[PDB]
């Protein structure tokens, strides 16, 4: 499998603010999307996703993946991946509890 640093939206330890920045172009489908370390819970990831709210307008939603130390990555318990990019193309694919489908890789 490529290495996650090789894949298009892995952008590794880009901070939270600067996600924001990137993903709150106007010019970005509703679903543009990266994936971070957290910065908050060490060894965890962050899906980072632009997203239109009825109240807030244009808005970054983020998403906790946590790793488990057996293998594998979640954001539901109840929904595990082998891999991030298994997580990435699932979630393409529908919102499945997500504000919505991932649709566009953050342009850089
Ligand atoms: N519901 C949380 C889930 C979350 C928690 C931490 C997290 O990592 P970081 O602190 O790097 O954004 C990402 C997502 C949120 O919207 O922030």
């Amino acid at each position: 499998m490529d290495s996650i640093q090789a894949e298009e939206w892995y952008f590794g330890k880009i901070t939270r603010r600067e996600s924001e920045r990137l993903l709150l172009n106007a010019e970005n489908p509703r679903g543009t999307f990266l994936v971070r370390e957290s910065e908050t819970v060490k060894g965890a990831y962050a899906l980072s996703v632009s997203d239109f709210d009825n109240a807030k307008g244009l808005n970054v939603k983020h998403y906790l993946i946590r790793k488990l130390d057996s293998g594998g990555f979640y954001i539901t318990s109840r929904t595990q991946f082998n891999s991030l990019q298994q997580l990435v193309a699932y979630y393409s694919k529908h919102a499945d509890g997500l504000s919505h489908r991932l649709t566009t890789v953050s342009p850089t």
